[PDB]
């Protein structure tokens, strides 16, 4: 079996995001053009995926991190990650 990625860039240079889920916990690695670097997102998860899009210069990146039926929505809007306000179909 494999470790699970999930993708996303903004901008020319540009900017990019991986997120890996292995053994139960999602990390992210990021390039701005100027080498590869471990980025703040560290939530569980066993599956992962990601969108983001800008305001101005200002990026947000939801990440959906999902283990067994629960996918919890994760939000960096420039100050932090924090749990969004996703559920599921009730
Ligand atoms: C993310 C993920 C985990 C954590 C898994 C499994 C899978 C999995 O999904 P994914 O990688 O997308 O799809 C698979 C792929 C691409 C291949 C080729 C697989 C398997 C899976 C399914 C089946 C499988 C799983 C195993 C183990 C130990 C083996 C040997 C194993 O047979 P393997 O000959 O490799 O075949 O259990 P594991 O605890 O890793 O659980 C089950
Ligand atoms: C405490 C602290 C935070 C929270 C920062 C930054 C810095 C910082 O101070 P410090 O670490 O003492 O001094 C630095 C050192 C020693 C080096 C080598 C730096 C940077 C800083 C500046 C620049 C920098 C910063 C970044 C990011 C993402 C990168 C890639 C990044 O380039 P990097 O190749 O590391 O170069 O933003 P980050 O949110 O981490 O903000 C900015
Ligand atoms: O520049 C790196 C970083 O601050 O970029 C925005 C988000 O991807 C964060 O998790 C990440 O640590
Ligand atoms: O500011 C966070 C938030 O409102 O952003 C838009 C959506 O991603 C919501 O689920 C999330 O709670």
């Amino acid at each position: 079996s494999s470790v699970q990625t999930a993708a996303t860039s903004w901008g020319t240079v540009p900017s990019i995001r991986v997120y890996t889920a292995n053994n139960g916990k999602i990390t992210e690695r990021c390039w701005d053009g100027k080498g590869w670097y471990t980025g703040a997102f560290n939530e569980p998860g066993d599956n992962v995926s990601v969108t983001s899009w800008l305001v101005g210069s200002a990026i947000h990146i939801r990440v959906y991190a999902s283990t067994g039926t629960t996918t919890t929505e994760w939000c960096w809007d420039g100050n932090g990650w924090t749990k969004g306000a996703y559920t599921a179909t009730n």
